[PDB]
C-alpha cells in the first residue's frame, strides 16, 4: 500500500517520533528538531540541503503528510529558474 512519509515514521515510534504527545506544534519547531535529531544538520547534507541551512526547516520542502516514501520535493514554489534537485546535485 502507497505510504506516506509521515506514516512510514510512525510505525518506527508513532506520532511522538515527531510530535510532542503527538500533538502537531504551532510554530513546526519541535518538529524541526525531531528531525534533524535523527538526520543531522542541513550543514552536513549535501548540495540540495546545504544552502537552505539557517534558512529552512526540513518541512519547508519534505511534507510528510502529503508525500509519499520515495517522493521528493521540487523547487518551483521558491525559485524561478527551473531549477531542480538534479540540476543541482549535478552541478
Ligand atoms: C515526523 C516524520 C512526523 C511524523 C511521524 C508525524 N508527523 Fe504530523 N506533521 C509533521 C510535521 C513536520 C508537520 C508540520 C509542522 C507542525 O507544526 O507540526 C506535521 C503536521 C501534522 C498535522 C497538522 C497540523 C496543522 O495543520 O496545524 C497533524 C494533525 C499531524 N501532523 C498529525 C500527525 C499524526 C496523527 C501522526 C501519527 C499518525 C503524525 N502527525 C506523524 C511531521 C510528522
Ligand atoms: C528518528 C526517530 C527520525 C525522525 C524523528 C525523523 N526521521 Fe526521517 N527517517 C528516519 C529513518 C530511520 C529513515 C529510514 C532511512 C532512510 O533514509 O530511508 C527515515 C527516512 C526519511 C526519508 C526518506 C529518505 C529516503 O530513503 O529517500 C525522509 C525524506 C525523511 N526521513 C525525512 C524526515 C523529516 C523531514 C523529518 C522530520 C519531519 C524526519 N525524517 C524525522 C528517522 C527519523
Ligand atoms: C528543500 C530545499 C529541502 C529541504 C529544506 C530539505 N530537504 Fe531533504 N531532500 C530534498 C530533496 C529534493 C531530496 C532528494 C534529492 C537529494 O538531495 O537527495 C531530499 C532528500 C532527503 C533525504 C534522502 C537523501 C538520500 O541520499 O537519499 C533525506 C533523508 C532527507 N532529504 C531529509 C531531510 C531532512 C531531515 C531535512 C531537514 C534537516 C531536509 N531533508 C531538508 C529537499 C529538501
Ligand atoms: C522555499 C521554501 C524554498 C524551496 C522550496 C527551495 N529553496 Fe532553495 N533556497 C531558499 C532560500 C531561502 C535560499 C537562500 C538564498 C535565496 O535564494 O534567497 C535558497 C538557496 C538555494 C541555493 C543557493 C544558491 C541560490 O540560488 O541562492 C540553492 C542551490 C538552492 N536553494 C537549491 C534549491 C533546490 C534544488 C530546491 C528544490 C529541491 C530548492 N532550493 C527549494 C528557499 C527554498
Amino acid at each position: 500500500a502507497d505510504q506516506k512519509l509521515s506514516d512510514f515514521h510512525a510505525e518506527s515510534g508513532g506520532c511522538e517520533s515527531c510530535h510532542k504527545d503527538g500533538t502537531p506544534s504551532a510554530d513546526g519547531a519541535f518538529e524541526f528538531a525531531q528531525c534533524q535529531s535523527c538526520h543531522g544538520k542541513l550543514s552536513e547534507m549535501d548540495a540540495v540541503h546545504k544552502p537552505h541551512d539557517g534558512n529552512l526547516v526540513c518541512a519547508d520542502c519534505h511534507a510528510v503528510h502529503d508525500m509519499n516514501v520515495g517522493q521528493k520535493p521540487t523547487c518551483e514554489s521558491c525559485h524561478d529558474d527551473g531549477r531542480t534537485s538534479a540540476s543541482v546535485l549535478k552541478k
